[PDB]
RNA sequence: UUGCACUACGAGUAAAGAUGCUCGUUACGCGCGGCAGGACGAAAAGACCCCGGGACCUUCACUACAACUUGGUAUUGAUGU
């Protein structure tokens, strides 16, 4: 899965852009924490 | 317990140890109290032995499995070297 984070992560992108990761640094790092959002919808409201 | 029954003995004979067959011998019929030699007495489809089956036990019999244990992989991520 793809997750565009909206807060900045260090050596892992700033807002907004789509980042890859292997799935339990997501899951268990970022989504609980609001860094990342997992990308369905997102991209149209960004552009 | 019981196939019967007016169920002797000897020497024989016979599935090789005979109340029941042979040849002899002995013995009136029926009870009662005793004895325990025989009726291969009774009792338990011999525990021995063998054959077939079983059971449980053992183990460096076989094949499995539990348990224990090994690594891979999922859960499971980040940063450096
Ligand atoms: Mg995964
Ligand atoms: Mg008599
Ligand atoms: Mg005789
Ligand atoms: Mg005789
Ligand atoms: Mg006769
Ligand atoms: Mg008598
Ligand atoms: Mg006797
Ligand atoms: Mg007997
Ligand atoms: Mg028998
Ligand atoms: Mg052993
Ligand atoms: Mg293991």
């Amino acid at each position: 899965m793809k997750l565009i984070l909206t807060a900045d992560v260090d050596h892992l992108g700033s807002i907004g852009d789509t980042v890859e990761v292997k799935d339990g640094y997501g899951r268990n790092f970022l989504l609980p924490r609001g860094l990342a959002i997992v990308a369905s919808r997102g991209a149209q409201k960004q552009a």
